[PDB]
């Protein structure tokens, strides 16, 4: 039998390629009473293997071992049975995904599994992708395709970037204008000519039932959805909907849902009214994401100028003994953190949240790789971090050669972040004390959508880079090997082809689906 092509590479795997394996030519019999068989049914059928729910003498034996924890598993494949041990449902999902990526043709060309044993568990507990639904919005049906592929590669976290300057997508019943006004912009930058507007309104939001459906579908695939509501910056859509939430006393105050990309100046005012609005929003977020351990508050790229120009903000600073607008930002984050903690969740924010003082309880999402001291200081102060470095995991960035020259394939910049570059990432900062390595929760790629209007382009930007990230996030650093990874990656392509995924071809860099239509039309 050929060697398994599983990505991420398991931590321990012994394959006896010369021994008799388990033939799949007649499908797999699943124990009908075990709820886990429903997930096995789904995963085997995704890979072209027939299944049947049987009362007696199933082929798969599910066993429980609490020592395997939330995500660890064991696999034992003999000619007689396929045994899967886990400590939780998600460990079983991961065993099943490893199993299907161990399928190879037998002597007669029928699918079979080798005689093999696997014991596996992830290096990092946070293994994420971030979807930006604000710059362009992707429908639930497309998010579900993303979630299916995330489970296959053992990603466990979808960070959902739901509010920004160019659109607010998160349904809040108490403040309907956030979506009816804040969900709509009058135009977008022209594709191929970002410095001009297209004159075409662009709007959308998720309904409450759609939010909950995504959360549930993700959870059934082992994925926790973590919501992000941006503050105090990236707030133009919310402020356009409710102008009293911004710095209304500045010269030239004219909030609007923004039509252009980049950093915008409209920040929330640090007032009691704004804090009550945010508490109301956080309350509804907790109802929509009841199982999320975190609420991401954003915190990036909030220019201080409007606060400098606002007598209201200056008075808040004097009231609270704040010497400058960085301390004002720290104060803002501290007050929102209390709202989140009072609902039993943890705050996470982009690495700008250390400005004016990093809360000792906040979790930091590290993205500005050009400022390595920020992550080092956060770790030294005892804080947990998640690594989303712009040096490696900004999947809006370009890749290696081979892409079409057409404007539809344009990207934000000409930085080439290839899958090879991603594969060489090591998330733990150099010189981190051994006892502080547990504060590095994991890593995640961010897929900003200024230049990604729809799913085929999203797939080109994300695959195969996310497969390299999946291995970085799961596999021990010392087991990574680019040459072997390429072999396994090449063996993933038939599965991705059968789903019509528009990945960037490893061989020549062209789209796998060169005729896919990339459009803003929804
Ligand atoms: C935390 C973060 O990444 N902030 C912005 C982001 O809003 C934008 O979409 C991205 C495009 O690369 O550029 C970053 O500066």
């Amino acid at each position: 039998h050929m060697a398994p092509h599983t990505i991420p590479l398991p931590a321990a795997m012994r394959v006896q390629t010369g021994e008799s394996g388990f033939s799949l030519k007649n499908g797999v019999r699943l124990p009908e009473k075990n709820p886990l068989s429903r997930q096995a049914e789904r995963i085997f059928r995704d890979n072209g293997i027939n299944t049947a729910l049987v009362k007696n003498n199933a082929d798969i034996i599910f066993t429980e071992d609490a020592s395997l924890g939330r995500e660890g598993y064991r696999l034992a494949v003999t000619p007689d049975s396929i045994s899967i041990a886990s400590g939780s449902v998600n460990g079983t999902l991961y065993a099943l995904q490893s199993l299907v990526q161990s399928i190879a043709a037998d002597k007669n060309g029928a699918p079979a599994l080798p005689r093999m044993d696997v014991k596996d568990q992830p290096r990092f507990s946070w293994r994420g992708l971030m979807v930006d639904s604000c710059r362009h919005m992707m429908p639930v049906r497309d998010i579900k395709k993303v979630l299916d592929l995330m489970e296959r590669y053992k990603f466990n976290t979808l960070h959902w970037h739901l509010t920004d300057d160019q659109g607010w997508r998160l349904p809040i019943a108490k403040y309907p204008r956030l979506t009816t006004v804040g969900g709509a912009r009058a135009q977008s930058p022209v594709i191929g000519n970002r410095n001009k507007g297209d004159g075409i309104p662009y709007s959308g939001h998720y309904t409450a039932d759609e939010i909950r459906d995504v959360v549930r579908y993700a959870r059934d695939r082992g994925i926790t959805v973590i919501p992000e509501v941006e503050m105090p910056g990236h707030a133009s859509a919310a402020i356009a909907a409710y102008p009293e939430l911004g710095n209304t006393d500045i010269p030239g105050y004219e909030p609007r849902v923004q039509e252009t990309w980049g950093v915008h100046s409209y920040t929330f005012s640090p007032t009691e009214k704004t804090f009550r609005f945010l508490e109301d929003v956080i309350d509804e977020i907790c109802a929509l994401f009841p199982d999320s351990p975190y609420i991401h508050i954003g915190g990036d790229e909030a220019p201080k100028n409007q606060w400098k120009q606002s007598p209201t903000a200056q008075r808040v600073m004097k009231d609270n003994g704040l010497a400058n607008e960085h301390e004002l930002q720290s104060y803002f984050i501290r007050r929102v953190e209390k709202m989140i903690n009072n609902r039993g969740k943890r705050l996470i924010g982009w690495d700008e949240i250390q400005e004016g003082g990093l809360s000792p309880t906040a979790t930091m999402m590290v993205w500005r790789s050009q400022m390595p001291h920020i992550a080092a200081q956060a770790l030294a102060q005892g804080n947990d971090i998640v690594m989303t470095p712009n040096s490696h995991l900004y999947f809006d960035y370009d890749q290696g050669p081979g892409k079409p020259a057409a404007p539809e394939y344009e990207t934000i910049n000409n930085n080439q972040l290839t899958w090879q570059h991603v594969y060489g990432l090591e998330p733990v900062p150099q010189g981190t004390p051994r006892e502080r390595e547990k504060q590095v929760l994991g890593c995640q790629a961010n897929i900003w959508t200024e230049y990604i209007p729809n799913l085929p382009k999203w797939e080109y930007h994300v695959f195969p880079r996310a497969l390299a990230l999946a291995e970085v996030a799961w596999t021990p650093q010392e087991l990574k090997n680019e040459k072997d990874f390429r072999k396994r990656l090449d063996r993933q392509l038939p599965f991705l082809d059968a789903r019509g995924v528009n990945y960037k071809r490893p061989d020549n860099g062209a789209p796998a689906q060169p005729k896919a239509v990339i459009t803003r039309e929804r």
